[PDB]
C-alpha cells in the first residue's frame, strides 16, 4: 500500500471522469468519512482513511481485502478500470445504456452491443462517451463506450455496433 503519485492520480482521475464526470468527489467525501486510494501491486484500492490510519497494526494482506480494487496501471502507464468498481461508479454515471436479453448475454461474454439490443440510452450521449451498461431490470452489468451518439443510434441499422465492451460482471 502507498499513496498514488501526482502523475498516477491524474491518469486515474482522467479515466474515472470518463464514466462519472466530476462525481468522484462523491466517492471520496462519504458522509461517514473521507476515502482514499492506495496503490498495491499496481492495482488501485478504494479504502477509507480511518482504516488506512491503522497500518502497522494489520498484516497489510488483510488491509488489501478491506478495500475495493478499482483497476490497475498497465506497463504503458494507463488506468485499466475493473468491474469491481461498477457498484461504486454506476450510481454516479450520468450516461447509461439499457440493453435487451440477447445483448445482455453477449455482453456478459465480453462482446459489443448491437443496435437491435439497445433498449434505451441517456439523452445527449456523445460518441465515445464512457457509459455504464444496465440490464432491462436496471441492474449494473458493466462499462462501455458509446459507438455512436444517442442521435446517431436511432438512425443506424440493427446490426451496427452501438456500445463497445470495456468490462462486464460475471
Amino acid at each position: 500500500m502507498r499513496p498514488l503519485t501526482e502523475e498516477e492520480t491524474r491518469v486515474m482521475f482522467e479515466k474515472i471522469a470518463k464514466y462519472i464526470g466530476e462525481n468522484l468527489q462523491l466517492l471520496v467525501d462519504r458522509p461517514d468519512g473521507t476515502y482514499c486510494f492506495r496503490l498495491h501491486n499496481d492495482r488501485v484500492y478504494y479504502v477509507s482513511e480511518k482504516i488506512m490510519k491503522l497500518a502497522a497494526n494489520i498484516s497489510g494482506d488483510k488491509l488489501v481485502s478491506l478495500g475495493t480494487c478499482f483497476g490497475k496501471f498497465t506497463k504503458t502507464h494507463k488506468f485499466r478500470l475493473h468491474v469491481t468498481a461498477l457498484d461504486y461508479l454506476a450510481p454516479y454515471a450520468k450516461y447509461k445504456v439499457w440493453i435487451k436479453p440477447g445483448a445482455e448475454q453477449s455482453f456478459l461474454y465480453g462482446n459489443h452491443v448491437l443496435k437491435s439490443g439497445l433498449g434505451r440510452i441517456t439523452e445527449n450521449t456523445s460518441q465515445y462517451q464512457g457509459v455504464v451498461v444496465y440490464s432491462m431490470a436496471d441492474i449494473p452489468l458493466g462499462f462501455g463506450v458509446a459507438a455512436k451518439s444517442t442521435q446517431d443510434c436511432r438512425k443506424v441499422d440493427p446490426m451496427a455496433i452501438v456500445v463497445f465492451h470495456q468490462a462486464d460482471i460475471g
